[PDB]
């Protein structure tokens, strides 16, 4: 059944809960970004009101052929009415179209339900800092301290720099990304743009991205591969014997492959700095699992919350077992004791 996490009190609202068949009471469901573990069970025989990013309504109608009468899409960082109650969508910065959710219960409390998000500073800055928020439902995945990763930046310079060394070393090399989801567009384009080409990539992955919004998106990617040097696959597809078969493909215009495979976390983080990462190489094919994440790390979490000092935490990730869910609430109460809420 539908769990407590996905349910918003005073209203008949629920958040990213389209797998329970009807949930009764429901008058509003809302879709906070476009990954198959939130919107699973959509499709177009859905009936209800669903309410959403412009960006992921556009993805409903496209890929999952939901019907438009029943897409209602909002704008960010504008107060809208739903059903009687005020609510606003703010920038999650996650996945292309990802949004946080404010709601104003009649009552006078304030709900904040982040989706899946990566914590940053500019939050501090938005909508959020003019009003107290009560209770926070919170994007948990990584709520350990063991999770560090580097900054979005400092991961794309160094695939840039690799990639670029690479190609002008021998420019009959080929470079691949690995991808499943929407979400770490910036890893293959970055890596295209230093090279002058566009990426290349199956009809279905093309059409995905055009839905997006990106500017200038029909200067940066193709579904012609023989003009493109930078190709995207699946993620699966991203081992020795995938991308072996893959440059039989190509016909002789390559020699040599260098893959790229945006992980989340792997236990090489510990230890490990950005400068000091190395490829898995066999042959002619070198594979780099860089940690590009889309998801906050213990410190950006942590400094959120201390931030925001919500009366209530209600963790939406690793909330399947009861060391996990005992371990998150030792860390809550750590973070309210150090900053005095
Ligand atoms: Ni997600």
């Amino acid at each position: 059944t539908c769990p407590f996490y996905k349910k918003i009190p005073g209203t008949g609202f629920t958040v990213d809960a389209f797998q329970y068949g009807v949930v009764e009471g429901c008058t509003a469901y809302f879709l906070t970004h476009f990954h198959s573990d939130h919107y699973a069970g959509l499709s177009k025989h859905f009936t209800f009101p669903v309410y959403c990013s412009e960006i992921t309504g556009n993805l409903l109608k496209n890929k999952l052929h939901v019907q438009e009468q029943y897409i209602h899409p909002l704008p960010l960082d504008t107060e809208c009415i739903v059903n009687g109650v005020k609510v606003v969508l703010l920038d999650a910065n996650h996945c292309p179209g990802a949004v946080m959710i404010l709601f104003y219960l009649p009552n006078g409390t304030v709900i904040l339900h982040t989706g899946d998000f990566r914590a940053d500073p500019s939050m501090e800055r938005s909508l959020l800092a003019d009003q107290k928020v009560h209770m926070l439902y919170l994007d948990t995945t990584y709520c350990s301290p063991e999770y560090t990763f580097p900054s979005q930046q400092e991961v794309i310079r160094f695939a840039i720099n690799t990639a670029f060394e690479a190609v002008t070393l021998n420019p009959h090399a080929l470079v691949v990304c690995g991808t499943y989801s929407i979400g770490k567009e910036k890893v293959f384009l970055a890596i295209a743009d230093v090279l002058g080409s566009k990426v290349g990539m199956s009809q279905e992955k093309y059409k995905t991205l055009q839905c997006l919004n990106i500017p200038e998106i029909n200067s940066l990617i193709t579904t012609d591969m023989c003009s493109s040097l930078v190709h995207l696959l699946p993620m699966m597809q991203i081992n020795f014997k995938g991308l072996q078969s893959h440059l039989k493909k190509c016909g002789g215009k390559y020699n040599q492959i260098l893959a790229f495979r945006p992980t989340g976390w792997t236990h090489s983080n510990k230890f490990t700095r950005i400068a000091d990462v190395i490829p898995q190489t066999k042959g002619n094919i070198s594979i780099y699992g860089i940690p590009y994440s889309e998801h906050s790390s213990y410190l950006e979490m942590k400094r959120f919350v201390q931030w925001l000092k919500p009366q209530k935490i209600i963790p939406t990730v690793n909330v399947g077992t009861w060391k996990s869910r005992s371990t998150m609430e030792k860390y809550f109460r750590e973070w309210k004791l150090e900053a005095g809420y």
